[PDB]
């Protein structure tokens, strides 16, 4: 891949993962779009033959990827950390789109480590790792209908990730 | 739902699908951009979350052809062929283009098989093809994924209308 040297910095770190499939196909999703470093925080289970069979030909993001206990420990080191959060009225932060957030993030990897954190599925993000976080990512979405999966979710900032890296080629 | 309206005419086409799952993944990629109008092109077994009611009025047809009636725009996802050479788009100018041709007729945006996508005979059906770039060591995304990828860019060129 010619872009594995820009987008080798971006690490996309999954918080607390409850399903090991879920791991394999961020996996998947993440190779396809040119992403390998994964970074798993506290998992309930590590990844299992459930995570390699999703992730495919992306096994080896799953061989390679850190587990660490803590966020802190997945976001040291890092300039630039983005969190998956809706916006808030009451504890506003400053908001990305998924396409705002590729064009920032392949802008930041040409020189320092970038975090694209995700959360637990259904949860989310709890408001401690929410607060270490420079900026919320939103995805625009249907009104009645506005939660992508987890692994979705990570396919459609990854796919945007490319976009921006494409532009600058 | 200010998109219902704008986005009720595009097909969401899914060509012989062998994986029921599969079947329920799409259908929640697709409701989550504003995407409800679903096409199943003899899938491989029928349907057996939260967007059941997209599986529940999907359209079940024998043929592809059945599933491109009406739609003056058509678009196949396939990489782009040497031997087979077809105008290619990117997600991001489908989207653009699908957006503005379903305010006025349908359109079909057509997904093949698990893994092997197409048929060229299936592929020469459509107006244009769809082109998700991607890794070249790892380039074929799983169906929902890249549903989800173009549902996305629906969204987007909707959102741009606003």
């Amino acid at each position: 891949d010619p872009a594995l040297r820009a987008l080798q910095n971006i690490r996309i770190v999954l918080v607390e993962t409850s399903h090991t499939g879920n791991m394999g196909s961020v996996a998947r999703a993440m190779k396809t779009m040119g992403l390998t470093n994964l970074w798993l925080v506290n998992p309930l289970v590590k990844p299992d033959s459930q995570a390699i069979a999703l992730a495919a030909g992306a096994s080896d993001v799953i061989g390679n990827a850190h587990i660490v206990d803590t966020l802190d420990e997945a976001l040291a080191g890092c300039s630039l950390v983005v969190g998956t959060s809706a916006r808030s009225r009451t504890l506003p932060w400053p908001m990305l789109d998924p396409r705002e957030c590729g064009l920032k993030s392949v802008a930041e990897a040409a020189n320092t480590p970038v975090a694209l954190v995700f959360g637990r599925e259904r949860v989310g993000l709890t408001n401690e790792e929410l607060q270490k976080c420079h900026y919320h990512v939103a995805i625009a979405a249907n009104p009645e209908y506005s939660s992508l999966n987890l692994a979705m979710a990570v396919q459609v900032i990854a796919y945007e990730v490319r976009m921006a890296w494409l532009a600058t080629q």
